[PDB]
């Protein structure tokens, strides 16, 4: 069956959607070649509804079948409880998309009668009909990037398909609590999503050093969405009906699989229809959770399929990484080889690569890579890195245009200890932030979907508490990662790391000269600009802080 029908009606916009990136002296000040920042609009939707449009060929083994018997006798340790109306209202992010039916997130959050009284009569409707397929909303996402020259340009935008914000507010009802306890139970250390920076950095190092002779690599799936079919869904729901439900949850969850998770009709923002889904919604609770129990469901069987030696898998979404016992160049290869062949068969064939890695930096998971250096004590730190150029593209852009994100404070840290966020992130916003007076002024971020309230002045004991005191003091990178920042400064036309080393000095000092908090960010963010040489001892702030809630379910 192909993955998408379409009708001809064109994905519209209810946004203005600027495409370009503005230029400005702040924005210009941190990356010059303003053209290679874009931002995804639905100008590119009808790219993108190509590329994603296919037919979907499965062939499911013995290998597939032993696995899925383990999955589902793992899913029945879960017992799992229906969520009240009012805790599914809870669970609405702030600028969640209004109903059709005159409420919004706010009205919901609020726990507002018109907005409850609708929730309800969408579950009792879910408790009543099973077959009735729901309208779904397509939008193209307005997502920032940075041009991706071998990759090609820029790239058309993400799609995302949604039901009613009242369908929304049941699919947390029946399926929080379900999502919550399964893949923990399910996919155990597998599950990328448990892990901060540094026990994912602690995960893979460990994984890597556990082998003989190690070798690794990512398995990146050609539009995963796209490549979920029927059955894949409908083996999903079998996997959440293994858990110990109430009654009313196995209504519901049945109804949504059967009217919503499985396919549908396809409306744009002007009530037009577009089209009809026969794979997985891209803006549904359980799509995450789906990608990511249907790529391990798939992958381990893969593994024994390929013959593949003591695997270590880790798995977000539609992302994989594998880390296995190397028997050599050609026989690697050859497994490889094998793998992507049953991965194929199960319906998820790769866009690029996959290739045999036998260095730990050049494995990619979760759209990082563990990187080297050394603290102070001229000892060897392994510590979380990426690819700079979206998040840089991105700190442009909110730099310009004040923005519904905020993913640069996201990104200093989880990304605390690179060169890149170190000399350039830090040194561009703390350097806007004493210009606007708002050191002190609190600040929302985003981590897997809860808001955060923090003021930048706390970033010190924020970075020593994920990342310890070493991040203060990291130097001598590896040439691998000095070489990826260099290349995607020079891509991006930003200044060299000389230049921020010198702004650096000044907004040290600024800092410096204000005490308190101000001079612990001066002495601690920016001893790298001046080498002092000077004795960072531990933050006495660190110590009451708990992150770990931050990175788990």
């Amino acid at each position: 069956s192909m993955s998408y029908s379409w009708t001809g009606a064109l994905v519209t916009p209810c946004a203005a959607e600027e495409s370009k990136l503005p230029i400005s002296p702040l924005s210009n000040s941190l990356l010059r070649h303003h053209n290679m920042v874009y931002a995804t609009t639905t100008r590119s939707a009808v790219t993108r509804q190509k590329k994603v449009t296919f037919d979907r060929l499965q062939v499911v083994d013995s290998h597939y079948n032993e696995v899925l018997k383990e999955i589902k006798a793992r899913a029945s340790r879960v017992k799992a409880r229906l969520l009240t109306t009012e805790e599914a209202c809870d669970l609405t992010p702030p600028h969640s998309a209004r109903s059709k039916f005159g409420y919004g997130a706010k009205d919901v959050r609020s726990h507002s009668r018109k907005a409850i009284n609708h929730i309800s009569s969408v579950w009792k409707d879910l408790l009543d009909d099973n077959n009735t397929p729901i309208p779904t909303t397509i939008m193209a996402k307005n997502e920032v990037f940075a041009v991706n020259p071998a990759k090609g340009g820029r790239k058309p935008a993400r799609l995302i398909v949604y039901p009613d914000l009242g369908v929304r507010v049941c699919e947390k009802r029946a399926l929080h609590d379900v999502i919550k306890k399964l893949p923990e139970a399910v996919m155990g250390a597998a599950y990328g999503f448990q892990y901060s920076p540094a026990q994912r950095v602690e995960f893979l190092l460990t994984a890597w050093k556990s082998k003989k002779t190690p070798m690794g690599f990512s398995y990146d799936t050609r539009c995963f969405d796209s490549t979920v079919t029927e059955k894949d869904i409908r083996v999903e729901e079998e996997v959440y009906q293994c858990c110990d439900l109430e009654p009313e949850a196995r209504k519901v969850i049945t109804a949504l699989t059967d009217r919503l998770y499985v396919g549908g009709p396809m409306h744009n923002s002007k009530g037009d229809l577009c089209g009809y889904r026969r794979c997985r919604a891209s803006g549904v609770y359980t799509t995450s959770f789906g990608n990511t129990l249907t790529c391990y469901l798939k992958a381990t069987a893969a593994i024994r399929a390929a013959g593949l030696r003591d695997c270590t898998m880790l798995v977000c979404g539609d992302d994989l990484v594998v880390i296995a016992e190397s028997d050599g160049v050609e026989e690697d290869n050859r497994a490889l080889r094998a793998f992507t062949e049953a991965m194929t068969r199960y319906s998820a064939p790769p866009g690029d690569a996959p290739q045999p890695a036998y260095d730990l930096e050049l494995i990619t998971s979760c759209s990082s890579n563990v990187s080297v250096a050394h603290d102070v004590t001229g000892k060897k730190v392994y510590y979380l890195t990426r690819d700079p150029e979206t998040p840089l593209a991105r700190a442009a852009w909110e730099t310009v245009r004040h923005t519904p994100v905020n993913s640069w404070l996201g990104n200093i840290i989880v990304y605390a200890p690179t060169i890149w966020v170190r000399m350039i992130l830090m040194t561009h916003f703390f350097s806007i932030l004493q210009s606007q007076e708002a050191l002190e002024k609190a600040l929302d971020f985003d981590m897997y979907g809860v808001t955060y309230s923090i003021t930048p002045l706390d970033l010190p004991a924020i970075i020593q508490r994920l990342h310890g005191l070493s991040a203060f003091t990291l130097h001598g990178y590896s040439p691998h990662e000095l070489n990826r920042v260099a290349g995607a400064l020079r891509k991006l036309g930003v200044p060299p790391l000389r230049a921020w080393r010198h702004r650096a000095r000044a907004v040290r000092a600024k800092l410096i000269a204000q005490g308190g908090r101000a001079k612990i960010c001066g002495i601690y963010l920016f001893n790298w600009a001046v080498k002092t040489k000077l004795k960072l001892t531990p933050l006495p702030a660190a110590a009451k802080l708990d992150l770990s809630g931050w990175f788990t379910v």
